[PDB]
DNA sequence: CGTTTAAGCGGTTGCTAGAGCTGTCTACGACCAATTGAGCGGCCTCGGCACCGGGATTCTCCAGGGCGGCCGCGAAAAGGG
Protein backbone atom coordinates (compact mmCIF):
# COMPACT_ATOMS: atom_id res chain seq x y z
CA UNK A 1 0.00 0.00 0.00
CA UNK A 2 2.98 2.63 -0.03
CA UNK A 3 3.66 1.66 -3.93
CA UNK A 4 0.27 2.60 -4.95
CA UNK A 5 0.93 4.21 -8.39
CA UNK A 6 -1.56 7.07 -10.34
CA UNK A 7 -1.76 5.11 -13.25
CA UNK A 8 -3.94 5.77 -16.83
CA UNK A 9 -5.44 3.08 -18.81
CA UNK A 10 -3.08 3.51 -21.86
CA UNK A 11 -0.63 3.51 -19.15
CA UNK A 12 -1.37 -0.23 -18.39
CA UNK A 13 -1.83 -2.08 -21.01
CA UNK A 14 -3.18 -5.72 -20.27
CA UNK A 15 -2.76 -6.95 -16.72
CA UNK A 16 -4.48 -8.95 -14.37
CA UNK A 17 -7.12 -7.34 -12.68
CA UNK A 18 -7.82 -4.76 -15.41
CA UNK A 19 -11.61 -5.39 -14.91
CA UNK A 20 -11.87 -4.42 -11.02
CA UNK A 21 -10.71 -1.11 -12.73
CA UNK A 22 -13.13 -1.18 -14.83
CA UNK A 23 -16.05 -2.04 -12.33
CA UNK A 24 -14.87 0.48 -10.03
CA UNK A 25 -14.74 3.45 -13.13
CA UNK A 26 -18.12 2.45 -14.20
CA UNK A 27 -19.99 2.27 -11.02
CA UNK A 28 -18.03 5.37 -8.94
CA UNK A 29 -18.56 7.92 -12.44
CA UNK A 30 -21.64 6.64 -13.38
CA UNK A 31 -23.78 7.05 -10.37
CA UNK A 32 -21.61 9.79 -9.07
CA UNK A 33 -21.95 12.20 -11.78
CA UNK A 34 -25.99 10.82 -11.56
CA UNK A 35 -26.08 11.81 -7.62
CA UNK A 36 -24.23 15.07 -9.08
CA UNK A 37 -26.68 15.58 -11.89
CA UNK A 38 -30.11 14.87 -10.79
CA UNK A 39 -32.49 17.39 -9.35
CA UNK A 40 -34.29 15.06 -7.15
CA UNK A 41 -31.46 14.58 -4.88
CA UNK A 42 -31.82 16.49 -0.70
CA UNK A 43 -28.75 17.72 0.95
CA UNK A 44 -28.61 15.07 3.63
CA UNK A 45 -27.98 12.51 0.85
CA UNK A 46 -25.16 13.95 -0.46
CA UNK A 47 -23.98 14.82 3.04
CA UNK A 48 -23.83 11.37 3.72
CA UNK A 49 -22.54 10.04 0.40
CA UNK A 50 -19.37 12.96 0.98
C1' DC B 1 -13.66 -13.88 -12.13
C1' DG B 2 -15.43 -10.12 -8.88
C1' DT B 3 -18.89 -9.40 -5.53
C1' DT B 4 -22.53 -10.21 -2.48
C1' DT B 5 -25.11 -13.08 0.31
C1' DA B 6 -26.84 -16.58 2.87
C1' DA B 7 -25.53 -21.21 4.88
C1' DG B 8 -23.17 -22.97 8.92
C1' DC B 9 -22.08 -22.77 13.69
C1' DG B 10 -22.76 -21.18 18.35
C1' DG B 11 -26.21 -18.88 21.63
C1' DT B 12 -30.75 -17.11 24.30
C1' DT B 13 -35.33 -18.12 26.59
C1' DG B 14 -39.27 -19.69 27.71
C1' DC B 15 -43.17 -23.06 26.77
C1' DT B 16 -45.09 -27.11 24.80
C1' DA B 17 -45.12 -31.77 22.44
C1' DG B 18 -43.83 -36.22 23.07
C1' DA B 19 -41.53 -40.53 24.88
C1' DG B 20 -41.34 -43.32 29.00
C1' DC B 21 -43.29 -45.17 33.45
C1' DT B 22 -47.03 -46.36 36.87
C1' DG B 23 -51.87 -46.87 38.03
C1' DT B 24 -57.12 -47.51 37.47
C1' DC B 25 -61.13 -48.84 35.24
C1' DT B 26 -64.56 -49.34 31.86
C1' DA B 27 -66.49 -50.06 27.60
C1' DC B 28 -65.54 -53.19 23.96
C1' DG B 29 -64.57 -57.25 21.64
C1' DA B 30 -63.54 -62.53 21.91
C1' DC B 31 -66.23 -66.75 22.77
C1' DC B 32 -70.18 -70.02 23.00
C1' DA B 33 -75.00 -71.68 22.40
C1' DA B 34 -79.62 -71.38 20.02
C1' DT B 35 -81.73 -69.63 16.09
C1' DT B 36 -83.04 -68.35 11.83
C1' DG B 37 -83.07 -66.01 7.39
C1' DA B 38 -80.14 -64.84 3.49
C1' DG B 39 -77.59 -67.43 -0.26
C1' DC B 40 -77.40 -71.28 -3.92
C1' DG B 41 -79.69 -74.52 -6.77
C1' DG B 42 -83.78 -76.15 -9.15
C1' DC B 43 -88.93 -75.70 -10.65
C1' DC B 44 -92.72 -73.05 -12.65
C1' DT B 45 -94.69 -69.20 -15.51
C1' DC B 46 -95.16 -64.86 -18.39
C1' DG B 47 -93.24 -61.05 -22.04
C1' DG B 48 -91.73 -60.89 -26.12
C1' DC B 49 -90.06 -62.82 -30.54
C1' DA B 50 -91.02 -65.95 -33.98
C1' DC B 51 -93.46 -69.75 -36.99
C1' DC B 52 -97.65 -71.26 -39.48
C1' DG B 53 -102.57 -71.10 -41.38
C1' DG B 54 -106.16 -68.15 -43.30
C1' DG B 55 -108.10 -64.13 -45.65
C1' DA B 56 -107.90 -59.48 -48.29
C1' DT B 57 -105.40 -56.95 -52.15
C1' DT B 58 -103.07 -55.87 -56.77
C1' DC B 59 -100.51 -57.47 -61.22
C1' DT B 60 -100.14 -60.53 -65.61
C1' DC B 61 -101.86 -63.22 -69.51
C1' DC B 62 -105.12 -65.44 -73.17
C1' DA B 63 -108.87 -64.94 -76.09
C1' DG B 64 -112.77 -62.33 -78.92
C1' DG B 65 -114.26 -58.42 -81.85
C1' DG B 66 -113.34 -55.40 -85.52
C1' DC B 67 -110.58 -53.61 -89.51
C1' DG B 68 -107.05 -53.69 -93.52
C1' DG B 69 -104.86 -56.12 -97.52
C1' DC B 70 -104.52 -59.81 -101.04
C1' DC B 71 -106.42 -63.37 -104.61
C1' DG B 72 -107.45 -64.23 -108.72
C1' DC B 73 -112.47 -64.16 -110.38
C1' DG B 74 -116.13 -62.85 -112.76
C1' DA B 75 -119.71 -59.84 -114.84
C1' DA B 76 -119.59 -56.09 -117.98
C1' DA B 77 -118.37 -52.24 -121.50
C1' DA B 78 -116.00 -51.41 -125.78
C1' DG B 79 -113.55 -52.86 -130.01
C1' DG B 80 -112.98 -55.91 -134.33
C1' DG B 81 -114.51 -59.18 -138.44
Amino acid sequence: HLHNTWETYESIGQVRGLKRLDNYCKQFIIEDQQVRLDPYVTAEDIEIMD
